[PDB]
């Protein structure tokens, strides 16, 4: 459970992200796909991309990055009260897309890295720790739903 102070740090940097959702989504997905190529293979839409330049030139990738970060921002703004948001997400990611929990850890790392690069003054160690806690809480709650579903 995050304290109110920790949530404030999370949502303060997130409000900076929402000034350029699409650019953040690109940076995050590209970092993820380069650092963990097994994640790219899960996307029929994107697995044809073979270079960073190709990834940066893909409008469809940019569109999906907006979808991902919009869903994540809606989760974070619930400050842990996100049960309704996680239900369809866990269902599709466990049973249709077949995404291991570990891959959620990978994208969490990419998120933290991009936020540190783009917002250093609002992403010192205090905010890094709080964002890590928020993304861990998300993963914990998704993992419990995965376990229910046998995945």
């Amino acid at each position: 459970v995050l304290s109110e102070g920790e949530w404030q740090l999370v949502l303060h940097v997130w409000a900076k992200v929402e000034a350029d959702v699409a650019g953040h989504g690109q940076d995050i997905l590209i970092r993820l796909f380069k650092s963990h190529p097994e994640t790219l293979e899960k996307f029929d839409r994107f697995k044809h991309l073979k270079t960073e330049a190709e990834m940066k030139a893909s409008e469809d990738l940019k569109k999906h990055g907006v979808t991902v970060l919009t869903a994540l921002g809606a989760i974070l703004k619930k400050k842990g009260h996100h049960e309704a948001e996680l239900k369809p997400l866990a269902q599709s990611h466990a049973t249709k897309h077949k995404i291991p929990i570990k891959y959620l850890e990978f994208i969490s790392e990419a998120i933290i890295h991009v936020l540190h690069s783009r917002h250093p003054g609002d992403f010192g160690a205090d905010a890094q720790g709080a964002m890590n806690k928020a993304l861990e809480l998300f993963r914990k709650d998704i993992a419990a739903k995965y376990k229910e579903l046998g995945y």
